[PDB]
């Protein structure tokens, strides 16, 4: 062990006092022993942090079969780097350059050394020292055989920044789990610390300018300086990661807390990226390095997610989004609660309502992303509508402005059609393009054509005890604006006002979709549709137009998860726009108990004038009158 072996260590870091004396005094072997004692001390004093990983390992879960298998195969130098292939024998003196298949991916993913963590967990669980001896043997083997600048092609696979970042993230908890083994010599420690340093620092000078990799790589660089703050360079590493993450959270999330892709599931992924970074720092008291705006933004992203969370823990399947596992979602919230312990709403979601307090609000607008929630409450039997009238997204968004999911008494009545599949060959693309159609969502079309953009302007948003009102306008077609208003009345039901405004002429259609098992009745005499559920939790959708309006079924589908789909009812209210005069639809969306659909009619009162943004209508429901009197626009 040389003087040189300590060059990158900050000897004046708190706790390394003995290590300093020994190096200054010239006995380096005892310096190394003293450093090893400090890390062993630090390892016992805190749990390994796995939480930055895509799938964080659990120290106290029993060893399942694949993990056992992975650890045992590694003892005979068989590794399975790629999931599309099984184990390969890399030899008794390991050959890290072996090309057992002709796929680049097999060589790249080999240098993610995924099995090292497996060995760590099995070593932790059994205590069997053979796992530790082999890992130390293997780390040294790998470091010695794959130095940076070995050759052009080696560095292409071993020192590509994605993989380097993978290793700088997996190694800290792996190290933590092996550091107490008598196989972990003080000589090795120094070999490890200098090899780690080189990687984390290389990462700091090579992270990506553009795209998906940039965020992962910066976050892991930060995780390097958090995990090993003893390096002279760890504060620079942290600042660099923080800077990249802070720059990108400003660019990628709106002031209302929603992530710019407009897909609920991608917003949730983004929370993990930005929160795990901060969480790991906070665990070792380095959170003060993050600016306050970043901490607030992240908290706001969780609240934005909460606002569009339905009672079953799902988010509406807008664009490329799908249903998810409630237990996994609760575990995410519980980890978030750890970061924001004072947040009662987050605690509430973490514990399925047992602890914390319900969020501080009912209906809420996320006005930058254009997600609007109408809710009666947060309980399992609330009525909840989440509606999208957004700005433009990219690949994971669709031309669906107006569409909504309506969840009543434990059931989702109007699930979004969803994704079904991502891009592929021509055959796969037409499967995907079908799901991107405007006409299959709950909004207005002209001649069943896709709207050319989602660029909603919010005309009014107001909440109230027994009235919430949204009004927005979408420039859906070059000569046709679509104005939609939604009134959530008496925390129970909805009046939906759709206006087609401009010069274009053709077939106006307001489309609707229902759950696969709702077995609806289509009633062309009254232009109403109603579900026929045995349990009495039912829904009516009825057109209330004065003028001649038709009711027709159309092909309807829903994909809850990837590459699976179910037929489901869909329909449309249709009416001609012959000239340049505006056409108006009045529709009612009315949940009811029991088996008999209610009789609903409507009277236009004096003062009612949709042209001046004035609504004054009297509904009659099973004989009883409900006055609705509200201005549809604000600031006019
Ligand atoms: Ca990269
Ligand atoms: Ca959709």
């Amino acid at each position: 062990v040389t003087r040189k072996d300590f060059d990158h260590i900050n000897l004046e870091y708190s706790g390394l006092e003995k290590v300093n004396k020994a190096v200054a005094a010239g006995n380096y072997d005892d310096a190394a022993k003293a450093l090893l004692a400090y890390y062993r001390e630090k390892s016992k004093a805190r749990e390994p942090d796995f939480s930055n990983a895509e799938k964080p390992a659990d120290i106290r879960q029993p060893i399942d079969k694949v993990t056992r298998e992975m650890a045992d195969k590694a003892l005979v130098h068989q590794f399975q780097p790629h999931k599309g292939y099984g184990y390969f024998d890399y030899g008794k003196d390991i050959n890290w350059q072996m090309w057992p298949v002709k796929d680049n991916e097999v060589r790249w993913q080999l240098h993610r050394v995924k099995w090292w963590q497996a060995m760590a967990l099995v070593y932790h669980a059994t205590g069997d020292e053979k796992y530790a001896r082999e890992w130390v043997y293997q780390y040294s083997d790998w470091a010695r055989k794959n130095p940076l600048g070995l050759s052009q092609d080696n560095d292409k696979f071993v020192w590509r920044p994605l993989e380097v970042s993978d290793r700088v993230q997996s190694l800290p908890p792996t190290f933590s789990l092996f550091v107490n083994s008598p196989a972990f010599t003080p000589a090795f420690l120094m070999e490890f610390l200098n090899s780690y340093h080189q990687q984390a620092d290389y990462l700091s000078t090579h992270y990506a300018e553009q795209g998906n990799h940039r965020l992962f790589e910066a976050q892991r660089n930060l995780f390097a300086g958090v995990s090993f703050p003893e390096f002279k360079d760890s504060p620079r590493w942290r600042q660099t990661g923080i800077s990249v993450l802070n720059t990108e959270i400003k660019k990628q999330v709106y002031a209302d807390g929603m992530q710019f892709e407009l897909s609920p599931i991608y917003h949730v992924a983004a929370i993990d990226i930005f929160l795990k970074a901060y969480g790991s720092a906070k665990r070792v008291n380095l959170e003060k390095e993050f600016p306050q705006s970043y901490v607030q933004t992240v908290e706001n992203m969780i609240m934005a997610l909460i606002s569009i969370s339905l009672p079953d823990y799902n988010t509406p399947m807008f664009g490329d989004s799908w249903i998810t596992d409630k237990n996994f979602r609760m575990a995410q919230f519980a980890s978030w609660a750890r970061v924001f312990p004072a947040n009662q709403a987050i605690k509430y979601f973490a514990t399925d309502g047992k602890q914390g307090k319900a969020p501080n609000f009912l209906s809420k607008a996320l006005s930058n992303a254009g997600f609007y929630t109408f809710r009666s409450g947060w309980d399992k039997n609330a009525t909840v509508m989440v509606l999208k009238a957004s700005p433009p997204g990219e690949f994971h968004a669709q031309p669906d402005n107006g569409t909504f999911e309506l969840f009543i008494k434990g059931r989702n009545f109007t699930p979004d059609a969803g994704v079904f599949v991502y891009s592929g060959d021509e055959a796969i693309m037409k499967l995907r393009n079908w799901y991107r159609q405007t006409r299959i969502h709950s909004t207005l079309t002209l001649d069943n054509q896709n709207m050319v953009i989602t660029k909603a302007r919010q005309n009014k948003w107001e909440t109230g005890n027994n009235l919430d009102v949204l009004t927005y306008t979408n420039p859906s077609y070059p000569n046709l604006d679509h104005q939609r208003s939604v009134l959530f009345i008496n925390k129970k039901y909805f009046l939906v006002i759709d206006r087609a405004i401009g010069e274009a002429t053709g077939n106006l259609g307001v489309h609707w979709q229902l759950k696969e098992d709702s077995n609806p009745v289509f009633d062309k005499t009254k232009n109403r549709v109603y579900t026929t559920y045995r349990d009495g939790n039912n829904l009516m959708i009825q057109s209330l137009n004065a003028d001649r309006t038709s009711l027709n079924e159309e092909e309807g589908k829903v994909s809850y998860v990837y590459n699976k789909e179910l037929k489901r009812p869909a329909f449309v209210f249709e009416k001609p726009k012959k000239n340049a005069g505006t056409q108006n639809f009045v529709s009612i969306v009315y949940p009811y108990d029991g088996q008999k659909a209610p009789e609903i009619s409507i009277r236009e009162n004096k003062g009612n004038d949709f042209e001046k943004g004035k609504l004054n209508l009297t509904l009659t429901i099973n004989g009883k009158q409900q006055l609705v009197s509200v201005p549809l626009e604000h600031h006019h």
